């Protein structure tokens, strides 16, 4: 705007443009997010203003929420790399399990905190997870779908990723549950392990059918009420669930068990972030430091 000398465009947020900027008056480097118009709900945004009070080591600190010119500016502490770039960087050898384990454990702590404060992220994806040289990983973005929602793209015609979207969202559920974040983190967990997106759908139905072909088409047995969902069709194909051992090798049984619980069809059966933190997969969790190329 003026108190900020844009350094580089960090990228394209699903609400606007994110810039790496420097506070010309404080000298601190931050991530500046400019929001997409004709006023925007001032009562809805209050949520955001409440997010400044959500302080946790695994959540990106929201330093400021500014309203001026129908442009909403969000100032976040700046982190040097997102998880997608890091995974791509490690694609050849894979992220080491101890690090995968540490990031998973930290993201769960972050989610446990948000969920206990009644905040849902709703759009977890590798690109929204930020890491530093210290070995920490933080939740960035946060949907803010109740105070904003999901556009016909993001802010300027851009292919929204559906890969980490929970089945109840794909089936037209209106009320989000904190369980949707768990599903997404589960997908991200499998992705770090295998170095392949778990459910790479390029359309809502393709996304849904990819989930079904892998976990089996859900029914009233495994998911009471599923046939009552808004977009459920009795015409959906009936795929048998695939053996889970083929889904995430060579993840051990502790990891597979935790993953199956994070990917339970029924949201009420899906494990919470708090219980997952107590899962035996984390008995030997540590905090390695990643090899970061900045
Ligand atoms: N605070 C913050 N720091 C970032 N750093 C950063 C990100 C990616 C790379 S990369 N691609 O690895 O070179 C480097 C640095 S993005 C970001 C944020 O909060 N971002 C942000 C936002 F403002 C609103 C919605 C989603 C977001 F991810």
């Amino acid at each position: 705007m003026e108190n900020f000398q844009k350094v580089e465009k960090i990228g394209e947020g699903t609400y606007g443009v994110v810039y790496k900027a420097r506070n010309k008056l404080t000298g601190e480097v931050v991530a500046l997010k400019k929001i997409r118009t004709e006023g925007v709900p001032s009562t809805a945004i209050r949520e955001i203003s409440l997010l400044k009070e959500l302080n946790h080591p695994n959540i990106v600190k929201l330093l400021d929420v500014i309203h001026t010119e129908n442009k909403l500016y969000l100032v976040f502490e700046f982190l040097h790399q997102d998880l997608k770039k890091f995974m791509d960087a490690s694609a050849l050898t894979g992220i080491p399990l101890p690090l995968i384990k540490s990031y998973l454990f930290q993201l769960l702590q972050g989610l446990a905190f948000c969920h206990s404060h009644r905040v849902l992220h709703r759009d977890l994806k590798p690109q929204n997870l930020l890491i530093n040289t210290e070995g920490a990983i933080k939740l960035a973005d946060f949907g803010l779908a109740r105070a904003f929602g999901v556009p016909v793209r993001t802010y300027t015609h851009e292919v929204v990723t559906l890969w980490y979207r929970a089945p109840e969202i794909l089936l037209g559920c209106k009320y989000y549950s904190t369980a949707v974040d768990i599903w997404s983190l589960g997908c991200i967990f499998a992705e770090m392990v295998t170095r392949r997106a778990l459910f790479p759908g390029d359309s809502e139905i393709d996304q849904l059918f990819r989930i079904f072909r892998t976990l089996g088409t859900p029914d009233e047995v495994v998911w009471p009420g599923v046939t009552s969902m808004p977009d459920y069709k009795p015409s959906f194909p009936k795929w048998a669930r695939q053996d889970f051992s083929k889904v995430v090798p060579p993840l051990d049984e502790d990891g597979r068990s935790l993953l199956s619980q994070m990917l339970h069809y029924d949201p009420n059966k899906r494990i919470s972030a708090k219980a997952a933190l107590a899962h035996p997969f984390f008995q030997d969790v540590t905090k390695p430091v990643p090899h970061l190329r900045l």
